């Protein structure tokens, strides 16, 4: 299947990992569409509740290996593929169910840009940060614009945004980026934890909160104030609903379904 | 008066607390139409500057009362009676004076809406949070998808939402929920000291403050920065503003009048 | 000098003293068309890649003096050339801006620092936002950006009261970046500001136009840009140096092109 990608299932929880060890898992076009395959495939599939992306070896990663995408970047070509989905998720689309990204070592450029293309971020204690594009001559365009200073506030963001500074797990965690800290190696795990108690709750629930909390961001606050209500209404239509409802009348454990 | 809330009046300040002993200050459809009506009455009644929130006994309140609500949340009527403000304010109408909100205990589901939709969060340090709605088989519908992203972070956030899990006072003060953690027992007495402190400024320009504050939410910054100089010099011509001014000169304390 | 600031040039940084420490740095109508004058100034030139603003003397600023500019509120205050420093009419910079504080940060002073992109302050810094207990309200942008920044409770908590808060709370609602001892803020502020000025200028200029087009616009109109800006930055001299500085391992000199 996948050449630059190491992918795994436990249970309902899919677990990618990163994959070219050798080049500090720099994104070329093969593993950056792969990882679009993988995303887009994850997207469709029903038995998936959650998916957990870190990287292989001694960090998340190093990038983009330019010279690989030159090339594409240049032209303003796609590197998503049919039924692939741009991992980073500014073309438009974002993914429907939850994505955990679990950090390590040096998380530069595109690496913090997918952390917070994320929902939940996790960071064993060797975790440092940079956002080097401007040093480069460029400048970040994977969305941290976009999102790290509604993550962290204008200013946090800046101070790193327009340095190219280094900062640290403590730092990234003070201000909003990182949800916890772990100890060394840790990180994979943790995520994994929280993505299995993700895939307890109930799915229709979990994905109505991603989709209100978007619609939100997207087209307002009244936007998404008009589905609050319409949305509730029909999942108490839900098979889950009376699952859950009664579990909690009856003080025992739901086992959901998705539907 | 109300059956379900116990209200007291402390010179300009509005005091409610929830008050459903037997089923642990849960919401059922009388006290959200009970809440709804204290909070429409608070926004006429001129002689209140600002009102707090609490709930008596053990606990600020355990959310939603399933059904009672359930059925008729299924055939889609308005909990919000004539007179009234919904108060998690998420169908087009906020409040105009300030609230805030004094927790203690467990705050679940449309506890932590509440305190979303306030001004001013205290919780004493036994306070605790669960995000229950996506364990029941639903998902947060009372402005939680909105607000929570925007105070705490999309990823701080998602944590919680996405998981059910409970998370403390320290938590939910880190990621801004919480403005002020005190002792246990201490939070209604901070939230009063507070509110009194806010009934002693300029209630006009109080309520300007919070009117721009919510057009920049609601329309945008130009929306807001196009209102800045006219509201100023509406207040100008207020006699608070002259009150003010010879206040500022003589190094004394203004009693505002709210005109 | 002008008479209300103290300006100058260090190399490609702009270092901006409010002067009128016998008024307590009080925004009079001079000052506030000075410091538009120069930041509308910072804007044009061209040799200028970071601005830091600082106030000289006890405290950074006491706020307004209302008897200076009644008249006007009660008109512009930015002249031909100059640009509104809280950037609230319409207009903002296009290059960064680093705030600088110290002892007492009053009502404006607040609003200035939310309308920069970096805060600096020293462990004596303090904050009023006292408008409210004036029979006003705050006019100068913490009405959007201090709820956008700290959150809407920790925003309010201090701009309904009018309370002081100090550095540390400052810092842990995220108005202040970082906090540095006694009389060490200006030179942090202009630490950063060179580390700056040592990036690519469009690179730094790109940041920040994407990242307003987000909040002004909205997040589809900011990632419509993401690409079609790399593009052009990429035909830049600056990006074929800054390619021949990785691959070369040496670090590059950017001429803003």
């Amino acid at each position: 299947d996948y050449e630059t990608l190491r992918i795994r299932r436990d249970g309902y929880v899919l677990v990618i990992g990163l994959n070219r060890p050798a080049k500090r898992n720099a994104f070329d076009k093969t593993m950056l569409e792969e990882l679009a395959l993988a995303l887009g495939e994850y997207e469709t599939d029903t038995d998936l509740r959650a998916a957990v992306l870190y990287g292989e070896g001694p960090l998340f990663t190093a990038g983009l290996d330019l010279a690989s995408v030159a090339a594409e970047i240049q032209g303003g070509a796609s590197l998503t593929p049919e039924g692939g989905i741009n991992p980073w998720q500014v073309d438009g689309r974002q993914l429907s169910k939850p994505l955990l990204v679990a950090v390590h070592g040096k998380v530069l450029t595109l690496g913090i840009e997918l952390a917070l293309a994320a929902d939940i971020v996790i960071a064993d204690e060797t975790a440092t940060f940079a956002q080097l594009e401007v040093n480069r001559g460029i400048y970040p365009f994977g969305g941290a614009t976009i999102r790290f200073p509604r993550t962290a506030g204008w200013g946090n963001a800046m101070r790193w945004m327009l340095t190219a500074d280094t900062f640290d797990a403590v730092e990234a965690h003070r201000i909003g980026i990182v949800q916890e800290i772990v100890p060394v190696g840790e990180h994979v795990d943790t995520a994994i934890a929280i993505a299995q108690t993700i895939a307890r709750q109930a799915p229709l629930g979990v994905q109505a909160t991603l989709r209100n909390a978007r619609l939100a961001v997207r087209e307002g606050d009244a936007a998404a104030e008009e589905q609050l209500v319409p949305t509730v209404r029909e999942l108490f239509t839900s098979e889950d609903a009376t699952l859950g409802v009664q579990a909690f009348l009856s003080r025992t454990t739901a086992e959901f379904v998705g539907r």
